[PDB]
């Protein structure tokens, strides 16, 4: 009888660069006993440190998950009567990481833009925090006096200050956060 594959789980999530591993399983009914084998990118998966195969190839463990591990892994079952193929799929998430947060200067009575840029999957939300008083800015938000405004989209945010004052100087933090976690970095605004 032709091989018929069963899978407990077919879609999987993992987070990159955390030393995580996941195990895909593939079993098949059929006579004669179907032989199970796994493919990635169309090439047979051979056992090593990264890929662990157990239970006559019924279980595939991918170790030390990184972004490039994302995608389809194909389970093939074959016997003299025919073959069946099914895919397991791995979505790899990436925790937020701020990749750009520069220091800035401007002069009193001037204008300045603080820029924070972050990577991540999901795309992180960006929040700004003013060190001296711990006041936080999201969105969208603006200051009571209307001088400060936050605009941002797609994991990037600008904090814009109009009519700078000496007291605006000091540390500002960017916080990039997703369900996965968060990353915070600091820069320094010098009004001088
Ligand atoms: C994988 O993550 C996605 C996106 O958050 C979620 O919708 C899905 O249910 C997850 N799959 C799991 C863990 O079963
Ligand atoms: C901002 O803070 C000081 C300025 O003296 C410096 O040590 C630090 O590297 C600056 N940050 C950047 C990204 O230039």
């Amino acid at each position: 009888s032709m091989p018929a594959i069963s899978m407990p789980q077919k879609s999987f999530n993992a987070t990159a660069e955390r030393g995580e591993e996941m195990t895909f399983s593939c079993r098949a009914s059929g006579s004669p006993e179907p032989a199970i084998s796994w493919f990635r990118n169309g090439k047979l998966i051979e056992e090593n440190e990264k890929y662990i195969l157990k239970g006559s190839n019924t279980e595939l463990t991918v170790r030390n998950i990184i972004n490039s591990d994302g995608g389809p892994y194909v389970c093939r079952a074959t016997n003299k009567a025919g073959e069946d193929e099914k895919q397991a799929f791995l979505q790899v998430f990436v925790q937020p990481h701020i990749i750009q947060l520069k220091n800035e200067t401007t002069y009193e009575n001037g204008q300045v833009t603080l820029v924070c840029d972050a990577e991540g999957e999901p795309i992180p939300e960006i929040t700004w925090k003013r060190a001296v008083d711990g006041f936080t800015f999201t969105e969208g938000d603006k200051s009571l006096d209307g001088r400060i405004e936050v605009k941002g989209q797609h994991g990037s945010s600008s904090l814009h200050i109009k009519d700078v004052k000496l007291s605006d100087s000091g540390r500002y933090d960017c916080e990039a956060a997703s369900r996965i976690g968060g990353h915070q970095k600091s820069m320094y605004l010098d009004i001088e």
